[PDB]
């Protein structure tokens, strides 16, 4: 379509043509024209094959999860609650002009519960959600029981090397490594029926209940709100911050000051991105809460069908390598066939349960995914004497020193498979928080041989991709990337639990399974995507401060100077999943390129595939790590930008770039201080290009051996002080800002100089001198928008001697009728061409058809949406012609 579509509000999208006004009547309503009532919104937006698809929540939406019978997951009936998520199909009903018209809707039902599922359900636990105010020392846990601790007890030290055969620890060298961290103090943990509290601890270590919700409710939670009152009054915040605004501003739902309980926010979450192709409609959750099923809807689904999700839990990845898998899946809990009520997600067969996704897109008839593995780990809820009681049970994997330098080799690496390894070690004089070696070394859950049937492990989720949040040296390693070898190249190990980034490319048969898992009656049905591939994505270590190498830093100690919006500087993030179509060609024979681009903390990362068989990039040596995959760092003009507000993300086939929308006034109201924000006024944008030596160039690039890239340049269009409406992205060389200065709304033209966008006064009064019009005014005497035409004088014909030539010669001459005018470009390479009209038979008329900013030639018929434009382009009378030859 010639238009662009601009979410208004949250219930209004309005069509804008390319010279940034909008079409007369198409403001739209999209949440009546759905027939949903106000409390809904729309919360995402695409357009498949001419038509609109828009995804919508409600405010209003409440889920209960009840532990006892079936169907454990469901809407609350009483009063309004009973409001589901619905995707919903607009087609364009007229032909001048904008009506849109509801033609298909699709209700998004609650996830189907299995007895499987809900022995995990019952003691399922998740940690408050990460926001914009949350510190590294909010997130810091109170350190677990050692290898020793928990094995052999409280007894004496020197049995370790004598007692640890019969355990199953040989040769294993940490007895004092970490078995997890306590879950009696920091962050709240709470069940799917409980509400996540408005406070969170400064110093996690000492404040909050963690999962003691009892604790909390009768002590603790009245100690928070009278060092952190909400505002009106005036708090001291020593030990707690007051994120109540923050939490509003990522979704969260309240009753009042109540948060709603944590299915509700999983599921109000679960339903924020969307994705269409010819078959189905996919919908996933937002990356500020991790999410643990996605819908994937028939469009041949009948009118008032409840569709349902598929869970994650059920939906096997390809993490690159089996043991990658291994790695998660053992970390996720305790499993023996010999245990009592002891039901976590890997006792019950099931896969990783969550993710903090980034987003999702469509590109052909292929769904692209990304996100972060949202850390999942057991945790000892028994009750009496445990040695681990109350504590989550998590462990760094971060590769050994010894390991051999080669992709698979890191990630394949045994260190830390089954149990904890790493913590403390120094050799001669060198100290390092990994182990230097990997009959063998072996690893071991951290539950003790005796308290095997007596033992509860249950499963718990964190609100960000770190397992292991005990307060010791090795978990800032492992969360910053500064675990490396000694050896001569000096290569990053990698952890295989902690900041885990997930991706793939998923095929209309791999949808089709993930439908009928869902649909599944008893048992879990399994669903298995092969063209999925993990990542090891730290946070960039330079986003901290005063970190000692050569007294350890931990979270609790570790300083914060990250400039992208986050207190913290240990939690990756991501945002603006988006696909794109490479405009450059291939070479004949081949199929031509796509790729995805993403946002996180610190740099893009740009996803690769192969077009021949829709699959993800790949070469065939091993030691280099998976080309479908590469991560370019930002510099400071990018790090800078608040990745808290992201607005929107759109791709342009024509220049083959992503424009990422940031909004200032998505900002919560107040501080984990109850301050008022007061930089919330202006906005961002960043412009991501595609680097490297792209597939199927030349027969040279048939195989590649190196992955191609992206660049992410903070463009140069910004503001701290307008409100934005919306960025037309209408050329390489140009882009449109509406925006309000005032209450009313203002075209400004920002001109690509080189790479870098600087804002062209003269073009943007050019522009927005329209008059009411829709678009910009022509004057004769002016070099405008259009630039200037100066027609020859009639006397032009005889002293040429073109009046020799009929009307019909010279109307079927281009190169004669350029000769009737001068033109003068407002931008360079602009074009203007005259189109000739015969008069008579002894003269003709000729009007200018002219490029706009767009690259778009535009004349006297000219419509957008149907409806004249009506420019005011001249017309220019040459008679004197011969009447035959
Ligand atoms: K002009």
């Amino acid at each position: 379509a010639n238009t662009f579509l601009v979410k208004e509000d949250s219930k209004n999208v309005t069509a804008y043509t390319p010279f940034a006004t909008p079409i007369t009547d198409s403001k739209s309503d999209l949440v009546s024209l759905a027939q949903l009532d106000s409390s809904y919104q729309i919360a995402d937006q695409t357009i498949h094959n001419t038509n609109l698809f828009v995804l919508f929540k409600s405010r209003d939406v409440k889920v209960k999860y009840e532990s006892s019978g079936s169907n454990n997951i469901s809407f609350d009936s009483t009063s309004q609650g009973e409001k589901p998520s619905y995707v919903v199909e607009f087609t364009n009903s007229t032909n001048i002009g904008i009506k849109w018209t509801m033609v298909k809707k699709y209700q998004l039902d609650v996830p189907n519960v299995s007895s499987d599922m809900n022995q995990v359900l019952k003691n399922l636990i998740l940690e408050q959600p990460l926001t914009k105010y949350t510190l590294n020392s909010s997130l810091a846990k109170e350190k677990g029981k050692t290898q020793r601790e928990v094995h052999l007890g409280s007894g004496q030290a020197n049995q370790w090397t004598s007692q640890r055969n019969q355990h199953d620890l040989n040769n294993n060298p940490s007895p004092n490594a970490s078995t997890g961290f306590k879950l009696t103090t920091g962050n709240a943990y709470r069940k799917l029926s409980e509400s996540w509290p408005i406070y969170e601890p400064i110093d996690g270590t000492k404040q909050g209940k963690g999962k003691d919700s009892s604790g909390w409710s009768s002590t603790e939670e009245n100690e928070a709100k009278n060092d952190a009152p909400s505002v009106s009054s005036s708090g001291t915040f020593n030990k707690y911050l007051n994120t109540k605004q923050a939490l509003e501003s990522i979704g969260i739902l309240f009753d009042d000051q109540t948060p709603r309980n944590v299915i509700t926010q999983l599921y109000y979450a679960s339903t924020s991105k969307l994705a269409v192709t010819n078959n189905h409609i996919v919908v996933m959750g937002n990356s500020f809460l991790p999410s643990m099923w996605y819908w994937v809807v028939e469009r041949s689904a009948q009118e008032n069908a409840s569709n349902k999700p598929t869970w994650f839990a059920n939906t096997n990845l390809d993490w690159g390598e089996d043991k990658q898998k291994q790695f998660v899946e053992n970390q996720l809990g305790y499993k023996e066939t010999t245990s009592t009520n002891s039901h976590n997600f890997h006792s019950k067969s099931f896969t990783q349960p969550a993710y903090l996704i980034s987003g999702i897109d469509s590109v052909n008839d292929q769904i692209i995914f990304s996100g972060f593995k949202a850390g999942s780990v057991g945790y000892d809820s028994s009750s009496s004497s445990s040695s681990t009681k109350d504590q989550a049970l998590a462990w760094s994997t971060t590769t050994s020193l010894d390991s051999k330098t080669g992709y698979k080799d890191l990630v394949t690496n045994d260190t830390g498979l089954n149990g904890p390894i790493n913590g403390s070690f120094s050799i001669q004089d060198t100290f390092s928080f990994v182990v230097p070696y990997s009959g063998p070394i072996k690893t071991a859950y951290p539950v003790k041989k005796d308290q095997k049937s007596t033992v509860k492990i249950n499963s718990l989720i964190n609100a960000t991709p770190l397992n292991s949040y005990g307060d010791e040296g090795i978990g800032v390693f492992d969360a910053l990337g500064l675990n490396y070898n000694f050896k001569s190249n000096q290569e990053r190990l990698p952890s295989r639990t902690d900041q885990i980034f997930v991706y793939g490319i998923v095929s209309p048969n791999e949808l089709r399974s993930a439908k009928s898992s869902a649909d599944s009656t008893g048992s879990d049905t399994k669903v298995n995507w092969s063209n999925t591939q993990s990542r090891y994505l730290p946070v960039p270590y330079n986003y901290s401060e005063g970190i000692i190498d050569a007294s350890v830093t931990t979270f609790s100690g570790l300083k914060s100077i990250a400039p992208d919006g986050f207190a913290n500087s240990i939690a990756n993030f991501s945002v603006g999943l988006k696909a794109g179509i490479d405009p450059n060609p291939v070479m004949s024979g081949k199929k031509a390129n796509y790729g995805a681009v993403v946002l996180t903390r610190g740099g893009v990362v740009r996803l690769n595939f192969n077009p021949g068989n829709d699959s993800l990039l790949s070469t065939t040596d091993n030691n280099i790590a998976p080309i479908s995959f590469s991560f370019t760092p930002f510099t400071a003009a990018e790090s800078a930008v608040d990745l808290t507000t992201f607005k929107e993300v759109t791709y342009n086939q024509e220049s083959g770039l992503w424009s990422y929308i940031f909004d200032s006034s998505l900002k919560p109201s107040h501080d984990g201080k109850q301050t008022p924000v007061t930089d919330n006024m202006g906005f961002s944008v960043i412009t991501v290009s595609r680097t490297g030596i792209e597939l199927n160039q030349d027969q040279a690039t048939t195989t590649l051996d190196v992955a191609p890239s992206a660049l992410a340049v903070q463009s140069g269009i910004q503001s701290t002080t307008q409100t934005l409406t919306g960025v037309l992205p209408l050329s390489e060389e140009f882009s449109a800002v509406i925006a309000k200065d005032s209450d009313q709304n203002k075209i400004d033209i920002y001109k690509n100089n080189n790479g870098l966008f600087e804002i062209d006064t003269q073009l943007s009064n050019s522009v927005a001198t329209n008059n009411g019009g829709l678009a910009p005014s022509y004057t004769e005497n002016r070099v405008d928008a259009w630039g200037k035409v100066e027609f020859a004088d009639n006397s032009v014909l005889q002293a040429r001697n073109l009046v020799d030539k009929t009307v019909d010669e010279i109307i079927n001459t281009p190169e004669i009728l350029n000769s009737f005018f001068r033109f003068t470009p407002a931008f360079e390479d602009q074009k203007a061409t005259l189109v000739a009209t015969k008069q008579s038979d002894t003269s003709l008329s000729v009007s200018p058809r002219i490029q706009f900013l767009d690259g778009n030639f535009y004349d006297l018929n000219s419509t957008i949406a149907g409806v004249p434009l009506n420019i005011g382009f001249p017309s220019r009378v040459f008679a004197g012609f011969a009447a035959l030859p």
